[PDB]
């Protein structure tokens, strides 16, 4: 997030060399993140956050709010 985060493709250049290396996955699930959403992430994604040691985006998908 306001730490790092990537806005879509183009910030995605950055970890685009070495994704692997940079720590991707859910919010809270933390489970593996299939690199196939994270590429639906990276074409576009309206907000991607990153967080130190921790990683967000899908997750948010992982549960919604309503105003
Ligand atoms: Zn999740």
């Amino acid at each position: 997030a306001m730490s790092y985060s990537l806005y879509g493709t183009t910030l995605e250049q950055q970890y685009n060399k070495p994704l692997s290396d940079l720590l991707i996955r859910c919010i809270n699930c933390q489970k593996p993140l299939s690199p196939e959403e994270k590429q639906r992430h990276l074409d576009k994604k309206q907000r991607f956050h990153n967080i130190r040691g921790r990683w967000t985006g899908r997750c948010m998908s992982c549960s919604r709010s309503s105003r």
